């Protein structure tokens, strides 16, 4: 019936409703959070579907409590800790199974529906699940339109009540793949603000062998209910018992700070599976790749054609179009800036025959994953960065063809470990094959689970683009260090609205709960050759390498745009990758974030800010420190005339030494922020 | 515009309608074949598409005259002897081009259309082709319903105009997987006899990277049109210039007997692309097989459980359910009778885990293709086979989900050279995943010819049942040893109508045009444990050997039913499996067929007939004896008294010596018929 947090503040109660719907309700500090909410699935082609007629067939309760030491992370031991009640139902007429299985932590509860083996469920097609959560009033969230192929969306700040007016603008077109479903769907991660001060964050766990889970709200009542992605038969969800469907979460706080802390995600995810983790590598990385996004260079290597056939096409004989970024030379300037500036390694994409017809043209045997452009020395490369103790990222862009990447992720992963790449970026641009699939759904998810568990056998790290957004699976899988998976630092380079100034200050309480992203900070020169305008200050994007966690941090502007700003650049090689302790220290979705963290087996503290449309002073306790140290604190800031529009290269840099008794004061600009590096003195 | 055969009997004359229209026309001997029809497609998403509007840009002329020898086959040397005719058409208002190329040979034409490298015309998809065949009259066909996921019915005998007539009851159910599309649609190869003595075969050649096609009859005017089979999304073809059709295949005589001897479809395609081809090896084999499809024995290993879950189910403590056919103690008899009786080697289906969920699941993870049940010692089972040189067959049943299936390919291909598997039998049983897909689409042949071609790097034949009916590639890829693709001896024993009594004398002149059938012949014992009976006689059962070409060839029965009967197993032992000659001595589809071929490399002769539901004394020339030389002939044969409904069982065996003079003569019962060896006189 009952169920508590260890500490008492959350209260969860379960119950049957008259004609037998399971229903859920969470109670935090005595005020509703999520009120009574209905539980189950529609089944397709059934007499009954499940929705409804069950009775209490048997509870279990128990607690648990241990700490596990990630590989990568903001905390070098997480601590999972929570009371679990676990409902057994047998439904009338079908004598049909169901556990709903909750657990209850400090942060939030975390829920999900298991069917054991049974007679009478064995095979079976979820047409929708019917999982609810009913808000206790029109609160304020910070989402995207709900697509089963995107999530490449600004953010959207407003009422539940004004999302169905906001959805023409939301929804964003010029995506080589997007498919909206309803005019109040939204996607998870989605973050909330309730009138009376709650932050409610509604999520899920440990996606796998199923469909991605979106919301549709009712906007009469402020009931979300999950939305799964259907596949290309419009099917969402083939089960066979024994199955479990993955955790739906509520990650509740009446303090903005504890929901970036929370781990909550990652717990509800099944430990390691891979034992010696050692070769799991957080990442510092330059590439050649902005010239690309920026408009400055081609991934293609030849104009000569109408279209390109491999095995057909002889590379070695067409006409170079003399654009091409991903040159032996130029491959070899970035290697140069890496090694000369402490970097780990440096991806390359269009190394690879196919980049002349990669977008837009539905093509199957799009790429090999193996065969270099002839401008491309795959040899002479590998072993130059390797004697640069520099290692490339491997770039695997699929281009949605699933079946054709899977035929040569064999062969592709044993070059990788020939010519020492042990990281791939990976990549699924435009509408998966054959047409009809979607990038969310049970199969496609499949076949991302797929990749990342073969990388795991050969020892290669996946970062994958595209991909379903993540939901803790790092945990049971290290390798996935990282994912796009939403809007990134490359929608600067891609005019329109650009990327809004406070998207920064959104993606932490939205995308980041699950895993980390890959995006790319550390612009300096914000206006790009194409005419697009990054909206960011240099201090912003300092700040990103703290307020944006990942084991994976690229630092993606040009070289020569780094040497223009050395000064600056000074954070970007000091800072530190992997962590041992977080502690954010203000944070307040849409408008600031800013964090300091300790990087890991040192005395050294890295803090960012970030800032979002509106101009504003910092104020922070540096208590963090470790008492009676001196430290060396680097103040990397915002020019008071500093702004994301007109002014974003001036910054300010200044030294003053502090202890752990001191405060700090700092104006942060408009789509701006700030970077500090703390070194105890010598 | 003109084109005619070598020999001068075909003319074919090419045009363009008033309104640009491509058509063609086909004469033989004066008569008309062809009428007028029409050629070109229609595009998705294309106002105006390939239907007309050209203008004639150029033609070429050319000749060609070569043999050439196949790794196995009906005969030594191959003779490839076509003109050709290359119109090379232009569209007014979209600058778009298209050749339509037609070879001319002595037993008929063949064509296809080329969209070269041009400037307009890139990457397109086939909405439906467009390409006719206008009959002279209401011609006699032998036929089976159009479908997109079996070939696995029944032929009927009937005018054109009477197929609207007989569909519904020709459409027979049950299938695990089929799916109609037109009241008058057939498959190809599709056979058919003129009023005034023509016989007219209508089938397709080198079916590559392309849907499969069927042919929808306007039954007004008696013109069959090709209809491509759709894959996921509804399309028929994804198509990147510069690509090509297959060819369209229209093979005439007044001959019946030519029609079966012409090699025109395997001249349509590529020559081997395997370039030693010593290790393809013709095979005679038994197996555990005909138990399990008989109701005498499960493929699966327990019925403990409602489903099972690989990885999951600890087999090694499931209870045995004591059915399971292939036990070692089981799977030894039959490696114990073939060494005996001379054989190459022994087919074992349900070896691995995963039988208990094979059919009608839609599962995807249903197997793994390495992990035997624990009641199959596949170490010692391989030894064993390989100290009495013999080898098993792997069995790879794929249940539709063929994702599932190339992921695990690589390792079930290494699994067989370890253990010395050198052929695989596969299977495509129930819906192709994901649901929507067919197995005859571009998409679901691409990954026939995927299993093919890395079958072919691991030296590695294939023979696959449920795949797309054959087209030839064999010559291209000789590792394809068979496919079923058509109604098999299988159907004998699911009961209903089993197998009409002439099915075998259609089957020649329709499925086994492009590539073999693995028909698994050899049934001593009609009458099954599952109560089914078997329409043939045992005579006729022996005749398949010669008159159901195959490099591949089942003895289909148990070991202890050829034992009862070792006389007339003599045959099956005797019998070649690949020959140097053949001469076609009768044929009449649906009637009978009669067949004498030369072993390879020897000078003994092999023949067969099979007679349909009309008991006939049959007049056999021996004029394919070399001259002046003695023989043992000894001739199987029904009993007087014979028939395939109520004595199936009655057979004679004498022997008689002969010579290239001699004519004998033998009565062949109502789905019976003989068989003969001749052994020249030492
Ligand atoms: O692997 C290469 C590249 O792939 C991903 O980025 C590709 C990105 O391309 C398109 O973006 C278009 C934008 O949506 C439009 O709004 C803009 O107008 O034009 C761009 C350029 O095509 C796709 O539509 C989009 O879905 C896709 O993500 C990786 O993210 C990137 O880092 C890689 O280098
Ligand atoms: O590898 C297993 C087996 O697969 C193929 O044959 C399987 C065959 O199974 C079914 O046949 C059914 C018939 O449709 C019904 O008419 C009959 O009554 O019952 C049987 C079994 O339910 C599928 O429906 C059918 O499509 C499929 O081809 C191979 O051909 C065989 O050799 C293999 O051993
Ligand atoms: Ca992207
Ligand atoms: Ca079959
Ligand atoms: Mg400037």
């Amino acid at each position: 019936s009952d169920l508590k947090s260890p500490d008492g503040n959350f209260l969860m109660h379960f119950s049957l409703e008259a004609d037998g719907t399971p229903v859920y309700k969470l109670i935090y500090k005595g005020k509703d959070v999520i009120k009574a909410s209905k539980l189950g699935f529609t089944l397709k082609n059934d007499n009954k579907s499940l929705l409804n007629d069950f009775k209490i067939e048997d509870t279990k309760t128990s607690s648990f409590d241990e700490n596990w030491k990630p590989v990568w992370g903001e905390v070098s031991s997480i601590r999972n800790n929570y009371n679990e009640l676990a409902v057994s139902l047998s439904q009338k007429e079908t004598d049909r199974k169901m556990i709903i299985r909750f657990r209850l932590f400090d942060d939030g509860l975390g829920f999900r529906y298991e069917f054991p083996q049974q007679n009478n469920l064995i095979y079976f097609t979820i047409k929708e699940e019917r999982t609810q959560f009913a808000m206790a009033g029109d609160h304020t969230a910070y989402w995207i339109p709900g697509d089963y192929d995107t999530q490449e969306y600004n953010y959207s700040t407003s009422k539940l009540s004004e999302i169905r007016g906001l959805m023409e603008k939301a929804y964003t077109k010029g995506n080589a793949s997007q498919t909206s479903f309803s005019p109040t769907g939204v996607q998870t991660s989605l973050m909330m603000k309730s009138q009376d001060g709650l932050y409610i964050n509604l999520h899920e766990a440990a996606l796998i062998n199923y469909s991605c889970m979106h919301l549709n709200l009712d906007d009469k009542n402020f009931v979300f209910e999950s939305w799964l992605t259907p596949d290309s038969h419009g099917d969402k969800g083939k089960m066979q018992a024994p199955c479990k469907t993955p955790w739906r979460t509520v990650i509740v706080s009446d303090d903005a700070r504890n929901i970036l802390a929370s781990k909550l995600t990652y717990n509800l995810n099944e430990p390691s599976k891979i034992q010696e983790t050692s070769w799991i590598k957080p990442t510092k990385y330059v590439g050649v790749w902005w010239e690309m996004i920026s408009g400055k260079s081609t991934w293609s290597y030849t104009d000569e054609f109408p279209s390109v056939q491999l095995g057909v096409t002889d590379f070695s004989k067409a006409k170079p179009n003399r654009k091409h970024g991903a040159t032996t030379a130029n491959v070899k300037r970035y290697i140069d800036f890496a090694a000369k500036n402490g970097f780990d390694a440096v991806l390359v994409e269009g190394w690879n025959e196919g980049w002349e017809d990669w977008i837009g043209h539905e093509k199957d045997y799009v790429f090999d994953f193996v065969t270099p452009y002839p401008d491309f020395d795959i040899k002479g490369l590998n072993e130059y960065a390797h004697a640069k103790k520099v290692k490339l990222i491997m770039h695997h862009e699929t281009s949605g063809a699933v079946r054709n990447y899977e035929r040569h992720m064999d062969a592709a992963y044993k070059l990788m470990k020939q010519y020492g790449y042990d990281a791939v970026k990976s990549g699924y641009v435009g509408n998966i094959l054959p047409l009809g699939e979607t990038h969310y759904s049970q199969w496609t998810n499949n076949h991302y689970q797929y990749a990342i568990e073969k990388a795991a056998d050969y020892q290669i790290m996946v970062n994958a683009h595209e991909a379903v957004r993540p939901t803790g699976i790092a945990r049971t899988y290290p390798n996935l260090i990282g994912n796009e998976a939403a809007r990134g630092t490359q929608y600067q380079a891609f005019g329109n609205d650009r990327n809004n100034a406070n998207h920064v200050t959104i993606l932490p309480f939205t995308r980041l709960i699950g895993g980390p992203m890959d995006y790319t900070p550390g612009i300096f020169e914000m206006d790009v050759t194409n005419g697009s305008h990054v909206n960011a200050t240099i201090a912003n994007q300092l700040a990103l390498y703290v307020t944006m966690y990942s084991p994976l941090q690229m630092a993606a502007d040009f070289p020569e745009n780094y040497e223009r700003f050395a000064d600056a650049f000074q954070f970007i090689k000091d800072v530190a990758v992997d962590w041992d302790d977080s502690r954010y220290l203000e944070a307040e979705p849409g408008q600031y974030i800013t964090v300091a963290r300790k990087a890991k087996g040192t005395d050294n503290w890295f803090l960012g800010n970030v800032n979002g449309e509106t101009a504003r002073v910092s104020n922070i306790d540096l208590g963090f420190l470790e008492k009676g140290k001196k430290y060396t604190a680097v103040i990397y800031a915002d020019a008071k005339d500093a702004n994301y529009k007109t002014n974003t290269q001036a910054y300010t840099i200044r030294k003053v030494v502090v202890t752990s008794n001191s405060k700090l004061s700092q104006f942060s600009a408009s789509g701006g922020g700030y970077a500090i590096s703390f070194y105890p003195v010598a």
